[PDB]
């Protein structure tokens, strides 16, 4: 249909129509009499896989031939959402099929909804590393990422009344077509055991042994016929493993692999965590070997730690180097500190992991030597950089005193890592200045910034069709795998025809997502209102309560002057809550309390609707930016190390209300700050307030409107049968407020006023978007790969194709 | 290269060759740098599935318009082996892919030997189902095996210093090309719950639901076209089933389908036999709604009980019929009796089932009422034709009294079935006057027999081409479908040319598997020794223990009489010891003990070797039975409920040891008494000292040899290092012997001497060897379900093809 999906020549559609056919009859064993929609959708997705493994061949095989530098990318987290759509828009078959299985009497759009997404990843760092394996098969790179395969992934999310009820994601049920498991490379991950010494080094011994499978998952470049590979390692128990209880017991060894943790201390995270770091190593040590010396290892080897999570990657790789391949430490030291790098994705103080010696004593005995160690040699070199201070090497040290000893991984981290870099300009100033300031003085070269990005790739073309054929009308399609090139869409903020099809297009994906919230959950809402948008998980720091105490003041002064007009608007709010973090599950409660009385309030009518968005997820990101007006980013300044969110709703066409926090300076900075919705504390008034102490009780003593809010919440007024249900959050916003709700909200009432004004004149809004939107281009994943890129890993990107 | 195996044409090998590639590249995601011989093995399986699945679906389709009486064969076995080579001859695709893999640089022998058995059966009964699909597809029943998809099968056995250790079968390591998962047609099983009473009937309620998933594997029959499927269910626990803990107790359901219980009255025992029954039946009742009234329900399903193991079938028939279809009793009954029959496989005490009432109480508490209430009614059943017969009401009755009271299946089986048989003559009549007296004279019309079988695809032209082709020579093909055909080769008992052919494929399986030996097992023998074979499951009632007897008389002989003339042998034994049961475990050790001691005594050098075959399985069996002279088949007379591998030898050129005993008398019935080597006692022998008293001792003083061998064995003769490890071989056969060893020892001896006398003669051997070949045809399996079928199915079997 348009010019962003490809041709749908004569040859193709043809050939495709006949694959179809093949997979439904031999892989599938169904015909045109049993087969439901699903085994149509399986046909499809098969027939598509056809064409890229064609492709994944042929990469891997060009990399054994050119033998360049390896990037090992690892997380615990990767949250690809569907696979198919990004598959036919990165291979431009988009057209030869929809075209092909119209021939066939079927809807493509109906089949691509049967795709469940791959219940693999939790929030932001784990789209991230999607995001990021887009951009680096789109440029080039010789890049693996290496995690787990969770047999079930995070939770899929119920309401019930109200509340948050978790249930098991079988994403896994039907089959996944994509995925190749290999058992061919299966491999042992040892536990427990001890350490004995011999007149030839250490030896670990009396092992535990799990085995670890590893399935493969092709990721297609942007049109450059590259296809890397996602490599996934599930659990499974050996074979010398009464007789029956013996065979029932393999569970035990494949729990590793069975669930994603939605930092709790347990000792299966940190199974799970060594788990995926020693079957890695071992994988890319065998991959260098195929190409004696260590030496070089750091110029085929990158390796990326992501957090703390595979920390334990510095002390294996310690371990392989001298226990295994007996090279003297030094010589190992100076190969692990050049291959390894390290980011860090968030300051919250409970997320940076801190284990027990006892811990790591028992189930990892060799590496808690390596662990003591590397502390000593690096406190070493901290005594002799500064002589004397006695409390930077207590600060600094890996091992911290005290009630139960513990191992500081971040400090690990640092110490074993040629760099390490936050994920926004602010965010890595502040580890500078505050929680690494010590490392900071002692290494001032490790420490970069490296903002993050998203594909344009997923949150443009894919999502967001109508709004990337206007573009490529007047720019054409070289902003895709180019994003800078949108800066050629400010020449146009003055063009009639062009703030007409941008106004448009908002409205198209408007209808289309009030349509889609009416069939799958029947709830009704007004297609002109202003669509005010909070999507992320549910967490104080992102302060979804003080949208809450918004939504409240609007709904009062509606109630205070009925017959008075104000902007219409549907509030939105969605995201997932810990299944422990009982004030989180207290909010989401809040936010549908709040709905039960406006949504069914008769003197607000239409002009006020809040819902609730149940189990937010990767591929409703994908229905709900699009049709957006205004992104709520408004944690705390200090507290979100970066956000993606934030710009994928700049890159579709919504305006922005936030704080001075992670990226949004940087896209205030792009964008220019009248372009913006900027309120509140920035991060010195946090530390000013900080320092003369916060109380709530001044603000509630000042402000009326405040006043009558917490009175509200307190006599049962959003709780009819349960008068005091929401004493907590009352109590928590008076007493024990870590993030200071109280001391943005009339700044941000302020500005939401402002946001109002605004949209009531359609002309420059749409004006002020086009301006947003022109000067996303810095927000790409391919900017910040590409700086990742040379910088830190030491590969230079490629934008060149691979033969067809 | 052979007659037997089809036309390798040229659009064939072309086209084949294709679709190798196609699999290879697409579907295992390798090419020939990466390719092992275990992907090529992948590939071709790959690549003759394809032909299976187009006639598979025509045969389904075809099913669907005729709508004929459909064939439910229940078993908790199916003992399947090797599945390509099977689906090769079957369709005819042999040489078109002997040809094709040569024309690729491949051997197809060496890619055969890469698959490994099916775990999904333990002997004679495993089997036994396994040649019956295979001849029910070749008569072109629309018939349905089911069971459950094992995880791990039966144990591998490994022997360490002369003991089985048991290993897992992990036959699904790399996947299962053969089976397709069907996860859209999963079910409920409910276990545990209560019983509540209603205006409205029985309700079952408070029920745990385990979920019922089914694996489709093919049958095809032998060159008709038609492809019947055999149905395997696998546990899955439910979705809505801390959070963590949650998700990791889902094992616990998935555990009724993880192993094979190689009658051990468990818990989980008794789960895998009500899943197997509840999913099988609602199948069953949904397939034949697809055609209201269950007058008709006889008419369109018959379902066959083997042993005590779907037993449940009936009151799980009955539950679903009464409480919720809504019939009434009686006529839920009525249907329940012509639907049902039931096959006795072996009359052994400890395997006919006898459950504990509190255990059915618990995990089937509506199952028990309707036990009680068919007991009550079949009772009165019997008062009425036996009136004052009270010690036939309790000897009769399905509820047994005395310390814990029990629940006897077999009897349950009886009165709900309208056919009941026994699986030779000598066995059903063994039933008809003893363990089922009772039920024959209260019902004489119910009870048949139906004499075992094997197939002679498997059992003739798969595993022995060589014997198979010689045999088409002179008479042509269409004795593959129709065995009794092999009468004709009793016009050439007397044709010198045919008497070498016979002989000389002999001794090629003979070299061929003494080359197996060496190069697998790096163990040395002769082969032009007499090649005796005794295998199948150890077991006292099988008397490996005479075997053993006789081998240390032939030893004993040539020590003392060194410089004498013997028949050279090569005494082989092999098969699996149940992992509790401790005599059968002994005498594994007694069997390698005396390897020992002859394999090296250079007095005897290569006269005598006594082998132990490990790790028996068809595959194995699929290679020693070709190549054997003697098949041991020397059970006590009235043990043996029929044997199958009997009939196995006897078609492939080996002459016959046996007692009367089982399917021996009928396959010495049809080759005449002379032309086989009958010993020992008969069943009224046996009967007349079970009366007397049988006492071993009288042997050991009369028989001056037989003395001899037990001071060796009590001695240490054996054991060097340990002089009393066969001590409770030695008590048992003096004190203790359930199948009196000692009693059939003097004619044993004397029958295996006429066995060697006639053994120098190659030329009256061969002979006889043809003389019983000639007459197996008999012992088809073709036979057999053609019997099954007129005589308690009530469908017409048919040769005719379905289109190609
Ligand atoms: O770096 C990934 C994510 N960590 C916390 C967020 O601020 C950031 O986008
Ligand atoms: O009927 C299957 C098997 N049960 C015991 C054996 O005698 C018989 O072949």
């Amino acid at each position: 249909q348009i010019s962003v999906r490809g041709l749908a020549g004569v040859e193709n559609v043809t050939e495709l129509k006949k694959n179809f056919n093949r997979h439904l009859h031999f892989t599938l064993v169904k015909d045109r009499n049993v087969a439901t929609p699903r085994d149509y959708y399986f046909a499809l997705a098969h027939t598509v896989r056809d064409h890229l493994v064609g492709r994944w061949i042929r990469t891997q095989q060009h990399y054994y031939e050119k033998d360049p530098k390896r990037i090992y990318y690892l997380s615990l987290e990767f949250y690809m959402g569907r696979t198919l759509q990004n598959t036919m828009v990165n291979l431009a078959l988009e057209n030869a099929c929809d075209e092909a299985t119209y021939q066939l009497g079927l809807d493509m759009e109906e089949l691509e909804e049967i795709e469940e997404d791959a219940g693999l990843g939790n929030g932001g760092l784990g789209r991230l590393a999607a995001c990021f394996l887009d951009s680096m098969a789109t440029l080039g790179l010789a890049a693996y990422g290496y995690g787990i395969r969770y047999e079930f992934g995070i939770f899929n999310q119920k309401i019930c009344g109200g509340w948050q009820m978790e249930e098991a994601d079988d994403w896994l049920r039907y089959g996944n077509p994509w995925e190749k498991a290999r058992p061919e490379f299966t491999l042992p991950v040892h536990f427990y055991g001890r350490v004995e010494h011999t007149s030839q080094g250490a030896k670990w011994v009396d092992t535990q042994v799990v085995l670890a499978m590893p399935y493969d998952t092709p990721v297609p470049g942007y049109r450059n016929n590259v296809v890397n590979t996602m490599r996934l390692w599930s659990a499974k128990a050996p074979n010398d493993f009464g007789y029956i209880q013996a065979v029932l017991d393999r569970n035990l060894a494949e729990n590793i692999s069975r669930v994603l943790y939605p930092f709790e201390g347990k000792e299966l995270r940190l199974k799970q965590e060594y788990f995926v770091v020693a079957a890695t190593l071992q994988d890319i040590i065998r991959r260098f070997k195929s190409s004696t010396n260590f030496d070089a290892f750091p110029d085929k080897v990158a390796i990326q730690l992501n957090d703390t999570h595979p920390s334990l990657a510095i002390p294996e790789l310690m371990r392989v180097l001298v226990d295994l391949e007996r090279l003297d430490w030094d010589k190992a030291w100076e190969v692990t500190v050049k291959t390894c790098a390290y980011t860090n994705h968030t300051v919250l103080p409970e997320a940076l992991e801190r284990w027990p010696v006892h811990l790591l004593e028992t189930l990892l005995p060799r590496h808690l030597q390596i662990i003591y160690e590397i502390n000593q040699r690096f406190l070493n070199r901290v005594a002799a950089a500064f002589p004397g201070d006695v409390d930077r090497l207590r600060r600094m040290s890996l091992v911290e005193e005290g009630a139960v000893k513990r191992i500081n991984m971040a400090h690990l981290c640092i110490a074993g890592s040629h760099a390490v870099n936050g994920v926004a300009r602010i965010h890595s100033e502040i580890l500078k200045k505050t929680i690494f300031k010590d490392f900071y003085e002692l290494e001032p070269h490790k420490f970069q910034n490296k903002t993050n990005g998203i594909t344009p790739r997923r949150w443009l073309v894919l999502c967001n069709p109508g709004l990337a054929e206007i573009i490529a009308e007047r720019i054409g399609e070289e902003y895709i795998s180019d994003l800078d090139q949108l800066r050629k869409l400010l020449s146009y903020v003055d063009d009639e025809a062009f703030i007409r099809d941008v106004a448009k297009v908002k409205q198209e994906n408007k209808l289309k997502f009030a349509a889609y919230l009416e069939r799958e959950y029947k709830v009704h809402i007004n297609p002109n209102s202003l669509f005010d948008v909070q999507v992320k998980r549910i967490h104080e720091y992102k302060r979804q309560l003080l949208n809450c105490l918004h939504v409240i003041t609007l709904y009062n002064r509606i109630k205070k002057e009925p017959n008075k007009f104000v902007v219409p608007r549907t509030v939105m709010i969605g995201g997932k809550a810990a299944p422990g973090y009982h004030m989180a599950k207290m909010i989401i409660k809040l936010i549908t309390a709040i709905g039960d009385v406006v949504n069914h309030d008769p003197v607000v009518g239409d002009r006020l609707r809040v819902i609730f968005l149940e189990n937010y997820r990767v591929s409703l990101a994908e229905k709900v930016i699009p049709a957006a007006d205004l992104s709520e980013q408004i944690s705390t300044a200090g507290t979100e190390a970066s956000g993606t969110g934030n710009m994928k709703f700049m890159l579709n066409g919504a305006l922005t209300i936030g704080t001075m926090d992670g990226a949004n300076v940087e896209m205030a900075e792009e964008a220019g700050e009248e372009n913006f919705f900027i309120f509140g504390m920035r991060v010195e008034d946090v530390d000013r307030l900080d320092q003369r102490g916060y109380n709530a009780q001044e603000y509630y003593d000042r402000i009326p409107e405040l006043r009558q809010i917490i009175e509200q919440l307190s006599s049962g007024f959003f709780s009819p049968k349960q008068p005091d249900l929401f004493k907590d959050i009352v109590n928590m916003l008076m007493h024990h407020d870590r993030f200071k709700v109280f001391a943005d909200y009339e700044e941000y009432v302020k500005c939401q006023e402002r946001v109002s004004a605004l949209y009531k004149n359609p002309r420059e809004w749409t004006r002020m978007v086009i301006r947003n939107i022109a000067t996303s281009g810095k927000f790409s994943s391919d900017r910040t790969i590409a700086q990742y890129a040379r910088e830190i890993w030491g590969v230079e990107p490629s934008r060149q194709r691979l033969p067809a």
